[PDB]
């Protein structure tokens, strides 16, 4: 599924992840943005040769299962697949664990080099929440 901004938006609010950590609900819009372009279906391999799932790309290295990272955690306790569904609860519940490991959401690259500081609100303008 390829989530409009304020369809995205609506959703993860249902999921309480609006203020999760204290990062309002237009960090995490604009991390999906940058991370999957609101695209469930994304994967996208990393150099070490574990491979990011799903609307905020999390990592198989330690978050989710997808058989052929070696060495590496499943410590949201889910296939890495589950993260690729239209429907976003498994993302959302496994993203909760990676912002309360220490590092907030520099977790996500992406978040760091093109959300932080910037005016994350406009990721939530005009939409009805
Ligand atoms: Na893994």
């Amino acid at each position: 599924k390829v989530f409009g901004r304020c369809e995205l938006a609506a959703a993860m609010k249902r999921h309480g992840l609006d203020n999760y950590r204290g990062y309002s609900l237009g960090n995490w819009v604009c991390a999906a943005k940058f991370e999957s372009n609101f695209n469930t279906q994304a994967t996208n391999r990393n150099t070490d040769g574990s491979t990011d799932y799903g609307i905020l790309q999390i990592n198989s290295r330690w978050w989710c299962n997808d058989g052929r990272t070696p060495g590496s955690r499943n410590l949201c306790n889910i296939p890495c697949s589950a993260l690729l569904s239209s429907d976003i609860t498994a993302s959302v519940n496994c993203a909760k664990k990676i912002v309360s490991d220490g590092n907030g959401m520099n977790a996500w690259v992406a978040w760091r080099n093109r959300c932080k500081g910037t005016d994350v609100q406009a990721w939530i303008r005009g939409c009805r929440l």
